[PDB]
């Protein structure tokens, strides 16, 4: 039914703003894309499904730390005057009230969720990635009994990884060029859009890069020759993935946990708390969360940016043969190919990868994937009825070639947060008892402001240093109470949560 | 060919002392017992065929401590002497010199493989378990295709659980038993053969105490009814096996990481160095691994006390059949029926526990292990011809109900030896730096001897208690610097492990 089959996905399938306001429709795509094409959405329809449950806990994570502290500003206050000594060596009467609490504005939508909402939040994005991920193993089976019932040279690589890892440098690079764009000396305002500068002047610069490798990795599958043709996407994927993968995830683990550390600058509190870019960006404090919540913000929200490249690329492919054009398959002969399904599900993995492994720095992370899914789901199907006029209907099915690799991912989901969830929120809650000992507990832990804070910083130029107050040498090693505590956690947290989710595909795959 | 079978069999499986000193026949069995009974040996013999290169690598080992110090005796008399202080503030002229250095003999067969020896050798089992399990995998498809080609109420539990785990307490009151036996209060040979007799005291218990649940577990399963009759065994055997491992293994842990911690006693050096067992067994030293050297030794070698049970229990009850006796199948109504395979892995597997799971106490665990399976072959293929008249040839195969079992076990072989491995030898490759960090570094380890031995002791109750050296309170926290050095290993060693383990089932099962 061509005229029906295309108006039904003419007309059931341009919802192209929200929902299609009825329903989603599956097994019509089985037959007219054939199953493999078909068995793309049915993946991509379980992904959103999935997210609905856990991004709405987002919602109601910001909704707790905020109205936990919108109510009785328990950790405002006490929060917003524990920054008035960062800059007490740096005023000396010269440079004096500048950015002392310019956190506090910036600290507050960070120190609002961390002990309750974040290190919650993660328990369950990993129980509910293996949830998914058994989810889908089993519906991946529903469909796969509805099509069985109807089915009648290596070192070479390890060189251009090392290549990719340098990559570091070139966020280093913009990210020393914030200088000669703006160079706002602010804290309102120039705090953001100065970063979010380097971000966009950079997470630009991927994208153009990203398409690089597609053609690198594809003819460096062929100086490996794969035997059997079908499996060349195999070390074809596998090689792109990786490199796309360590492309995209790197800048982010520079701003996790190598930015903060490796810090080493002596002169003592007469000589820290001002050597910071000069004294114009933040003499009291990083928070560097901040700087791991946006360049996430963007990347959550880039995967719309680039979105309408996804529309915008094939159609301005029309400026070309339009062009030539003035200066039933007839009129089929001016579009393009399809040859383009793995980039279908590598734009979903760059994306679950935000999801899950990313996941204690801001929980909302499901809820702007999810929007970008509808839209996504939307905009794909869109592309292949408005464009790739070829389906080739190969009608193969049994996904499992992916289903390895988004597992994998999960596999890396509780080691990554697991630093990020035990670095950032950890101070707290054995802080408790180096100073508060006696008589003050959970309901005192709004005793350690100044006292955490009358040193140097938090961080490893936050302990150890304190060899002036009585007399680095004879004081960095309160710096071994908490680094043990870091780690205790780890040890403490892939073991159950490696567990917990080893329950999930315990039962419920059978 | 019964004439031929029988004595085929008879005579190919009478070795009976040590190997058949041709071969090993496996394919006959298939024929004769069928596939169940054949399937079992076939484990058991590449059970043994692989801990012959992984037992050898012990004979290494103790040669390598050893003959490293029996040749320079480096870490002997450098040794001898660190505990020659253990009872100084004990000695104050009134019972001065009794065992200051008892410990030295002891100490010498511990303290001569931790650091090279045991340390290497736990990653060499884990990954040989894994290429054990891996091999079987394999192998096991191989015998599946000649016979392929041939084929033509839960809570209540949880009660039983923390019943067990109370057995602790078992262990501890002939442990406190040890004293109205014979009560050594002497040094060469009070101290062996004191906690020996508590093991043996002990170790018969657990035996009689073993078959105990074996009545409990099959009726316990009869109150959930399994509705498939043939998987009545899962829900028997996943039952009957974690009660007799925590029945097993819980003195172990008692003796591993329990024992030595949890000591809370105030009074400083000059209140410490006396206070146990009023000074009659060791005011110098535990060395914990000897006492865990020990009670695995027996059940190492108590697989061979209770195996002439296994001969003897079933010609004991020929005493039963003859005394009713004076006070072609016709002879055959007077033997047991065979209904006894799952205790024929059931006792390999409590064996596997020890190869993997407690393997850094002492290397030559998989030798002991393999000199029982000899005879443990030979004892068993010898009960099926000499005994069990009725052999069922259920004639299944595919043996994966255990091999999740048998896996799992793998699963904690790197968790637990990592506590042991690490709590155990890692005062020392950071000790080199707390003491000998300008200019005395590996070839520089024997500095530390004095110095780290010149507090309290080296575990909780021996860095803490520093305060009336200069002045618990302010010194209990260089505890912190190595507490978190043993945590870090486990962080290394259970994650680069569980990988490099994945490295063997991700090329060999293909
Ligand atoms: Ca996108
Ligand atoms: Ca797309
Ligand atoms: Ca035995
Ligand atoms: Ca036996």
């Amino acid at each position: 039914n061509v005229e029906f089959n295309d108006r039904k996905l003419l007309y059931e399938e341009w919802a192209s703003y929200g929902v299609f306001y009825k329903y989603q429709p599956i097994d019509l795509v089985r037959k007219y894309f054939g199953e493999k094409v078909g068995l793309y959405f049915a993946w991509l329809g379980a992904y959103t499904q999935m997210l609905i449950p856990a991004s709405i806990v987002g919602v109601i994570v910001f909704l707790y730390g905020c109205a936990t502290v919108d109510e009785n500003i328990p950790s405002m206050e006490m929060c917003d005057q524990r920054y008035n000594i960062t800059m007490c060596p740096l005023c000396d009467k010269t440079c004096s009230y500048w950015k002392m609490s310019s956190a506090c504005a910036t600290a507050r939508a960070s120190h609002l969720f961390d002990n309750p909402a974040t290190v919650f939040f993660s328990v369950f994005m990993a129980l509910w990635a293996a949830t998914f991920m058994e989810h889908w193993k089993r519906k991946q089976m529903r469909l796969n009994y509805r099509w069985d019932l109807t089915g009648f040279i290596i070192f070479m690589i390890a060189v251009t990884f090392a290549i990719v890892l340098g990559v570091i440098i070139y966020r280093i690079s913009t990210a020393a060029a914030l200088a000669m764009n703006s160079s706002p000396s602010v804290r309102s305002n120039i705090r953001v859009t100065v970063t979010a500068t380097a971000v966009i002047i950079n997470l630009v610069v991927i994208i153009l890069l990203d398409e690089v490798y597609g053609c690198i990795a594809r003819w460096l599958t062929k100086i490996e020759v794969p035997k059997t043709e079908k499996s060349f996407e195999e070390r074809l994927t596998f090689k792109a993935f990786l490199l796309k993968f360590v492309n995209s995830y790197t800048p982010i683990f520079y701003v996790a946990f190598f930015k903060g550390r490796f810090v080493g600058r002596p002169g003592d509190y007469v000589y820290i708390f001002r050597s910071f870019r000069m004294e114009e960006c933040a003499p009291g404090g990083c928070l560097m969360e901040l700087c791991i919540q946006l360049s996430i913000i963007m990347l959550g929200k880039q995967l719309i940016q680039n979105n309408l490249f996804e529309i915008g690329i094939p159609k301005m492919k029309k400026f070309i043969r339009y062009l030539k054009l003035r200066r039933r398959y007839e009129v089929d002969f001016n579009l393009e190919p399809f040859a383009g399904l793995t980039p279908e599900y590598m734009e979903m993995i760059i994306q679950f990868g935000f999801v899950t492994l990313f996941v204690a720095s801001f929980p909302l992370a499901p809820l702007f994937a999810l929007l970008n899914n509808i839209i996504e789901i939307r905009l794909d199907a869109k592309k292949f009825v408005t464009e790739l006029r070829r389906p080739v209907a190969i009608r193969a099915k049994d996904i499992g070639i992916w289903y390895n690799i988004l597992r994998g991912v999960g596999k890396l989901a509780v080691i990554i947060n697991a630093f990020v969830i035990s670095f950032t929120s950890d101070f707290i809650p054995r802080l408790v008892y180096l100073y508060m000992y006696s008589q003050n507990g959970t309901m005192h832990g709004f005793v350690n402001h100044t006292l955490s804070s009358f040193n140097v910083s938090d961080f490893q130029n936050g302990t150890a240093p304190n060899d002036p107050l009585d007399l680095k040498y004879d004081i960095s090693k309160d710096f071994w109470a908490v680094l043990a505590a870091r780690l205790a956690f780890v040890i403490v947290f892939q073991n159950l949560v490696m567990f917990m989710s080893d329950f999930v595909d315990w039962v419920i795959p059978d």
